[PDB]
């Protein structure tokens, strides 16, 4: 096991974290390869009914929501996935904590929805295989008012403040935690951003952000406890070198 912002350096315990094709990465849109074959993402089953409830847990490194069977995500022909869980990465008071960056810019927080390829019946079989797992990532930014979809989760953090504690939340519209623009995104091949840092993961990063109130962002970053009696904050990995990888863009970056 392992921690953010301190020893042991991940390769000392998970050597695969020293791989060449790790995540997250710094995205530079003017250098991304424009790929018009990347069509709008397609989701189905994400609008969940209130029952059954979903497991929400503080695992010491993030807050993780377990997703039920039946959520489908298609990146394109031959690339169909089932969603497994989502979790978040964040900073601290006045300090951003997203995992991916854009031209070196770090955003307040980031959401990851993790999926299993329909080629595989179990996560174990997919680990390390190219395209075995896919993650949808979106940046969380500050907007003027409360995000009602996020409030259904964020209002439940207080009761799972202790590391290892868990609770149950009503079904909600998972797609409402994501951007509304499904057409504009970046895509590349990388790794899990925690040990064991397994490679072969298809990363799709929305260009559009989602807006949370400043109060919500403080709730996310200030409520949970991690290992020891440290606050669960700054739970992101440093960006990793591309090492020749090409990041694709589904849209024309543009001008400015
Ligand atoms: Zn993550």
């Amino acid at each position: 096991h392992w921690r953010y912002g301190g020893d042991p350096p991940w390769p000392r315990v998970s050597p695969a974290c020293a791989g060449r094709f790790q995540s997250p990465v710094d995205i530079r849109p003017q250098l991304a390869a424009f790929s018009p074959a990347l069509r709008p993402l397609e989701l189905s089953g994400f609008q969940l009914p209130p029952l059954p409830e979903l497991r929400l847990r503080n695992n010491g490194h993030s807050v993780q929501l377990t997703l039920p069977p039946g959520l489908e995500m298609k990146l394109g022909p031959g690339r169909e996935y089932r969603a497994l869980q989502l979790h978040l990465h964040w900073g601290a008071a006045g300090r951003p904590g997203s995992e991916h960056t854009v031209e070196g810019h770090r955003f307040p927080a980031e959401i990851h929805v993790v999926h299993l390829s329909t080629k595989y019946a179990r996560v174990d079989e997919a680990l390390g295989r190219p395209g075995g797992l896919a993650v949808l990532a979106a940046f969380l930014e500050e907007g003027p008012e409360e995000n009602s979809a996020y409030e259904q989760l964020l209002s439940r953090l207080e009761e799972i403040a202790e590391e290892g504690s868990e609770t149950q939340v009503p079904g909600l519209d998972i797609s409402a935690l994501l951007p509304s623009d499904f057409s504009r995104y970046f895509q590349y091949e990388g790794s899990l951003t925690t040990p064991p840092c397994a490679q072969g993961v298809i990363w799709t990063v929305f260009n559009q952000t989602v807006s949370l109130s400043a109060k919500q962002l403080h709730t996310l970053s200030d409520t949970l406890w991690g290992p020891g009696d440290s606050r669960l904050q700054l739970n992101f990995r440093a960006t990793q070198p591309l090492n020749g990888r090409v990041i694709e863009a589904s849209f024309p970056a543009g001008v400015d």
